[PDB]
């Protein structure tokens, strides 16, 4: 909204989270919080957006103001 | 098949397509940064997904691991980074 400037987010096991669309801020920087909560770290998992589009995790969050985002977590393939 | 030539077949954006090997030690990034930049692309703006039914893999993932797997290869959404 005009006052309020958020981005829905969803999240593995059927969870979710909202987040404010704040310039300057990364999507690794506005979710680390909300995936620490629950185990998680964005190195591990992608994002995408809606209109199945993934988008970097440096991404400017303000630019997705009113979007949905979705988390998941990467395949579990060892590195090199 | 796979046994003498371990394989990994990629799916790249604009209907493209290449084959890497499946080398143990080696990245998918690096295995495929130079198909990239032959469309002038650069790993850091794309996905890689595997098919199983598109499920995203880390860059860093050892390729060797996905040997006989189709794997495809997207670019990231326009969209600016904080230091733009």
């Amino acid at each position: 909204h005009m006052q309020k400037p958020i981005v829905r987010v969803f999240l593995p096991n059927k969870q979710r989270t909202v987040v404010p669309a704040r310039c300057g801020v990364t999507v690794r920087d506005s979710l680390k919080k909300a995936l620490m909560m629950r185990g998680l770290i964005p190195e591990c998992c992608a994002v995408y957006r809606i209109q199945k589009k993934p988008i970097g995790w440096d991404t400017d969050i303000s630019w997705l103001t009113g979007e949905e985002l979705h988390v998941e977590v990467l395949e579990n393939v060892p590195l090199t």
